[PDB]
């Protein structure tokens, strides 16, 4: 009997979402020209004395069509949120999936929800990290700020995803 945990990830196209996957994952980028299609990673992890799948899903963002961002959420554990520093238009298009989280799962308090700035690198921003913070804290959901492309935060951004799950005790090493 198998016992993943499934992490959604969920974005706007161009964010990073794969970026960050595939580093934490494989460690690797984003080839630009490999066909865009949802695709779900394992990842083995400790999980209650014991070993466990971690499951996470690349979504194919504003192109996902919506009764599959629903079976996403219903199928889903724990779910990151990104968008990228420098597109505040981003940050607003995590509305919609928020709110269908929130209320699928009943309440934002009894999963693990993440949002993520992603490209951290970047100089030019259009959401300050204080105005994230903010988001996070009315949200009442996590926060970090990572950089794919620098591999900063990405395996603590899992870290810390899974160590907000309480009903399973659950570590990368
Ligand atoms: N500067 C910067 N660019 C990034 C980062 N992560 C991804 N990108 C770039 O943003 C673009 C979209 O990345 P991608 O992973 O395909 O985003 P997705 O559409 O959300 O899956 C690509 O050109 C990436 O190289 C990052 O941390 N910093
Ligand atoms: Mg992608």
């Amino acid at each position: 009997q198998s016992n993943d945990y499934r992490v959604v990830v969920f974005g706007a196209g161009g964010v990073g979402k794969s970026s960050l996957v595939l580093r934490f994952v494989k460690g690797t980028f984003r080839d630009t020209y490999i066909p865009t299609i949802e695709d779900t990673y394992r990842q083995v992890i400790s999980c209650d004395k014991s070993v466990c799948t971690l499951q996470i899903t690349d979504t194919t963002g504003s192109h996902q069509f919506p009764a599959m961002q629903r079976l996403s959420i219903s199928k889903g554990h724990a779910f990151i949120l990104v968008f990228s520093v420098t597109s505040k238009q981003s940050l607003e298009e995590l509305g919609p999936i928020y709110k269908l989280i929130v209320q699928i799962k009943g309440s934002v308090e009894d999963i693990p929800v993440m949002l993520v700035g992603n490209k951290c690198d970047e100089t030019q921003r259009e959401v300050d990290t204080r105005e994230a913070q903010a988001v996070a804290q009315e949200w009442k959901c996590a926060f970090m700020e990572t950089s794919a492309k620098m591999n900063y935060n990405v395996k603590e951004l899992f870290q810390e995803l899974l160590t907000l799950e309480t009903r399973r005790n659950m570590s990368l090493n």
